[PDB]
């Protein structure tokens, strides 16, 4: 560099070390003054990083160099100057640099290796030498560069690179070892699989180098390696098959060694568990995984109240978790997660081997652990455990009265967890065992923690319990809970209110009995602490719904005044109990809520208008932004962003409430429609960073319209704006799941708005979207390895609904646009994948409903007649509906196919009468009835397919036909066929039947409804003329 340039830059970069003022003045100077100067700047910084004897200036420059070299970008730099930079960087790397500075140089160097940059063979050469150096920092930094630039691994000869890694794993220095493993795993995460087979052979060397960490007592570094291995299991789990037992045994060995600090034990557990989430067939196929996993997690769950056998510290504290019981926490999460992926088929047996034993230990911690373990595994193993239910209770329930209060707590928990996981069956079956067990723990004989947890477990039970089942136990439950309500400890009171609330909600009308006593107790609590009052308001309004409006009106006025007070006064946890309560009052009050809207809606508007609160951010400026629970950072197109997740979640919550107020208030909500639609719903579709928002936006639309419609041009303006943005969203929406919501949204919009609600350019725009969606679905299904082991059906189901909706609103005229995507529809019809076939068949049936299709008759009847006798009942269903609809709307143009196939329909109609394909064969039945109407042996066949109970449109036709086959000793089958249809709520046919019964003796007539029980004879009486 020119000598002047140097001291200019030297001064500025020295201003960087320091204060805001001196350091911002330097920042300005650089960003304002320094495409004319970039290569000088780059050259300067690279020289500083390489040669400056000042640590701080050196570091700074290296970091700056890295930042500015991406921004440049490095590609657009003069070959002449790249070379100089590369050489000085390399010279600095190979000189005497402090460890931290070599790291930064390494990362700068990485910025100068790029596929389209001129070849840099000096780097390869310097790395090969450095890996052989006796200075650990040279070795570490070399693997680091191969971590950042993994493609360099491909550029080295295979017979050099393999020994490089084997040496890496084996190195004297732990830091070198960590860097080699990082680099090794990094390889897999940056290169295509076609390249993997080339380092894969090394996994054994890596695994074999593991026990050495334990020998050296270097378990903290073991944890780092376990973390790289965790990533490798996600990428290439199969690679570990057949060294499988050796990693399993090794992690077993480590987890059991309980004077290791926990990091190495918890990461080893994570390694174990992650296999089940990435290679379930593998873990299932070896008995040893399940066994080690269960054994190991049971041990860890024992690690509670350490050095505190009485649990003194725990009885005194609140019912929140002591998050300092880390290994215990990890163990239950693990057991849960594995159980979920492998199922009970695979782990009930090993689990129970160990439970039996620990249940009876004299170590309380083990009896506890057994409860917590069952409790963790229960969801996952539901499939098997749902039928070992009395056996479970026999083991669990004795401990309800265990000497030790934590075992008691433990027992309450299992009863709670199980009540949820085995619902609704367990409510029906075990109330006689469960409720008394729990109720007995409510008494003030027991400790605060246990009483509260028993009360907690009662919520779990109640969620899925019948009012009828709970009824005999209410008095007992209530009297006990009232005691806890008076407890002296905040948390006991709070749980008591919540338990009462949720019991009440289940009890419904059976709770009316208890209302007069409870409600003033509740009012007094309110008049007297945010969670208490919120939990109290929640309890009051849940009680209010359970008892109904009239009864709730005894205190509603006062309650409402307290709500208002609470809302407008000087925890954000309260805001929610308030919101949900107002909303619950509106479900109780019906139209009487309307006066309250001006209290309740304004705060919801504010929240529901939160903008996409985004920070276009920088690489380092992330990991710290990531610290916050309330924030998450993602990458859009390489360049990153910080999104305030909490705020966006809150927007959704508020939109949900706006949506339910609209749904219940209907016409009454009309005053808000324009505001919510334009300032909330619609802008929400452009929230590309949060799909909940986008979805809530779409579901709001038709509900808003329907509200304005019921009250009253603006409706049209709004609808036009809305439908347009939905349609345009169909082409640009990346998530198929959201795409489905838009279509469903349009269908609902169309049903609200009625006839011809869409314009011609809209219809064309909807077709491109439909086409893009059909295109992207085909391409995803043409997807499905050496290393690895309904959202599409649902989307297509909805697209069928939108197309039908659009056809109906246009009354056929959409057939013109429909021609453009016939190639799509055709490919589908003759693919193999049954889902695409069903889609196309269903579209086809819609086309025919609107004799102008002959154009195509020749193209799809061959496939339809195939489909008729497919193994797949959903295919037969779609096909027969098509044939039925052919005869109905296009009778002369399809007379030739319909009558031939008529025999096929008599055959398909005869597994037919099952639940699973009752659907299919009911359509066939209706299909033949349709044909017999459009154009005697056949009709007698048809009859032997009644009654029709599952499909509504089919049933509609068959009994219309049955009514014509009459008005223009089968008599008890005739009547029954009809009674069954009504009774099963599938579908004037009655008028025809009356006349038939007229033509019989009074005693013959009466004997038909000999068979029928009282409840359906109550209904029969109220059906007849």
């Amino acid at each position: 560099l020119p000598e002047e340039v140097n001291r200019t830059l030297l001064q500025i970069v020295q201003a960087f070390a320091s204060d805001n003022q001196i350091r911002s003045v330097a920042e300005k100077a650089l960003s304002e003054e320094w495409e004319n100067n970039i290569e000088y700047l780059l050259t300067f910084l690279a020289e500083q990083a390489a040669f400056s004897q000042d640590t701080t200036v050196a570091a700074l420059s290296a970091v700056l160099f890295r930042k500015l070299a991406l921004k440049a970008p490095i590609t657009h730099i003069r070959k002449e100057v790249l070379a100089q930079i590369r050489s000085s960087l390399l010279k600095g790397f190979l000189s005497e640099r402090a460890d931290s500075i070599r790291h930064k140089l390494s990362d700068a160097i990485a910025e100068c290796v790029q596929d389209d940059l001129p070849a840099w063979p000096e780097l390869l050469q310097a790395l090969i030498e450095s890996l052989k150096s006796g200075n650990p920092n040279f070795r570490e930094s070399s693997f680091r560069i191969l971590t950042t630039v993994p493609y360099l691994i491909t550029a080295v000869d295979i017979n050099s690179i393999l020994p490089i890694f084997q040496s890496g794993f084996t190195d004297a220095s732990d830091n070198v070892k960590i860097a080699a493993v990082t680099a090794f795993v990094g390889y897999f995460k940056q290169l295509p699989k076609s390249e993997w087979s080339k380092l894969g052979i090394l996994l054994p060397s890596l695994l074999n180098s593991l026990p050495r960490f334990l020998d050296d007592g270097k378990d903290d570094a073991l944890a780092s390696v376990f973390e790289s291995l965790i990533e490798l299991v996600e990428l290439a789990p199969k690679l570990f098959k057949d060294m499988f037992d050796q990693i399993i045994q090794f992690t077993d060995m480590v987890i059991k060694n309980k004077d290791l600090e926990p990091p190495a034990r918890t990461t080893a557990l994570e390694l174990l568990t992650v296999f089940s989430e990435n290679a379930p067939q593998m873990c299932k196929s070896n008995q040893n995984y399940g066994q080690t996993l269960v054994m190991v997690t049971l041990i860890m769950m024992t690690e509670v109240s350490i050095d505190d056998d009485d649990a003194a510290e725990w009885i005194e504290s609140d019912d929140t978790d002591d998050e300092e019981e880390v290994t215990y926490d990890h163990a239950r999460q693990a057991l849960d997660r594995v159980a979920l992926k492998l199922g009970g088929e695979y782990l009930a047996a090993p689990l129970f081997q160990y439970l039996q034993q620990m249940i009876t230990s004299t170590e309380w911690r083990e009896r506890f652990a057994a409860m917590m373990a069952l409790s963790s595994a229960a969801e996952g193993c539901a499939d098997v455990l749902i039928g070992e239910i009395p056996k479970i209770l026999d083991m669990v329930i004795p401990l309800i009265n265990d000497p030790h209060p934590r075992v008691q707590y433990g027992c309450c928990n299992v009863l709670g967890q199980i009540s949820t996981d085995f619902s609704p069956f367990i409510q029906r079956t075990a109330h006689d065992r469960i409720l008394p067990a729990l109720i007995s723990k409510l008494t003030s004989e027991c400790t605060s923690r246990v009483q509260t947890h028993a009360a907690a477990a009662l919520v779990n039970f109640s969620e899925f319990a019948s009012k009828d089942i709970l009824e005999p136990y209410l008095d007992s439950l209530l009297t006990n809970l009232l005691v806890l309500l008076q407890s002296n400890k905040l948390y006991v009171q709070e749980q008591a209110l919540t338990t009462i609330a949720f019991i009440a909600e289940a009890a419904k009308n059976k709770f009316i009995k208890y209302y007069d006593t409870l409600m003033p107790l509740l009012l007094n609590v309110l008049k007297v602490n945010s969670v208490l009052k919120g939990k109290c308001m929640e309890c009051a309004t849940l009680i209010g719904f359970a008892v109904g409006k009239e009864k709730f009106h005894e205190h509603s006025q006062e309650l409402i005044s307290i709500l208002v007070a609470l809302q407008n006064s000087d925890d954000d946890a309260l805001r929610s109990y308030l919101e949900q309560s107002w909303s619950r009052i509106c479900r109780i009050l019906g139209d009487d809520f309307v006066p309250l809207l001006p209290i309740v809606i304004p705060p919801l508007l504010i929240t529901a208008k939160a903008t996409q609160d985004v920070g276009l951010i920088e690489e380092e400026e992330a990991a710290n932004f990531q610290q916050y629970p309330d924030w998450d950072v993602v990458q859009v197109q390489g360049k990153h962003i910080a999104i305030h997740t909490s705020v966006l979640d809150d927007k959704v919550s508020a939109m949900e409430l706006l949506q339910s107020y609209a749904t219940l208030l209907r016409g009454q909500f009309a005053v808000y429609v324009k505001e919510v639609m334009e300032e909330i719903a619609l802008p929400s579709l452009d929230f590309y960073l949060h799909d909940g928002v986008r979805a809530a936006g779409a579901t709001l639309i038709p509900i808003l319209l329907s509200c304005l419609l019921a009250a009253t041009e603006e409706l049209v303006l709004l609808w036009h704006k809305a439908s347009s943005k939905l349609i345009g969203g169909l082409m640009s929406e990346p998530m198929p799941e959201i795409t489905q919501v838009y279509h469903n949204s349009l269908v609902n919009g169309i049903k609200v708005m009625g006839d011809n609600c869409l314009s011609e350019d809209q219809l064309a725009a909807f077709t491109k979207g439909v086409s893009a969606n059909l295109t992207d679905t085909y391409e995803r299904m043409q997807d499905r390895d050496e290393y690895n082991e309904f959202t599409d059906e649902d989307l297509l189901d909805e697209i069928n609904k939108s197309i039908a909706a659009v056809l109906k609103t246009t009354n056929g005229h959409y057939l013109k646009n429909l021609e453009n995507i016939w190639p799509m529809i055709n490919t589908f019809l003759l693919d193999n994948e049954p889902i695409l076939v069903i889609f196309a068949l269903v579209v086809i049936g819609d086309l025919i409903q609107y004799e102008q299709t002959a154009s195509m008759k020749n193209a799809f009847i061959p496939k339809v007649t195939e489909c008729l006798i497919s193994p797949d009942a959903r295919i037969r269903q779609a096909a027969s509906y098509i044939i039925g609809v052919c005869a109905q709307y296009a009778p002369s143009t399809y007379a030739d196919v319909c009558i031939p196939t008529l025999d096929t329909l008599v055959q398909i109609v005869d597994g037919s009468k099952l639940e699973e394909n009752r659907s299919s064969t009911e359509n066939a039945s209706a299909a033949i009835a349709k044909i017999l109407y459009a154009y005697d042996t056949y009709t007698a066949n048809w009859f032997k397919t009644l009654p029709t109970i599952t499909d509504k449109e089919a049933a509609s036709f068959n009994y219309q036909f049955l009514s014509q086959l009459i008005e223009n000793s089968n008599i008890s089958a005739v009547v029954d066929s009809v009674i069954q249809a009504l009774n099963e709520r599938s579908l004037t046919v009655i008028s025809s039947v009356k006349k038939l019964l007229g033509f019989l003796p009074s005693s013959d007539a009466m004997a038909i409804f000999n068979r029928y029980p009282a409840d359906i004879m109550e209904k029969v009486h109220k059906w007849f003329a």
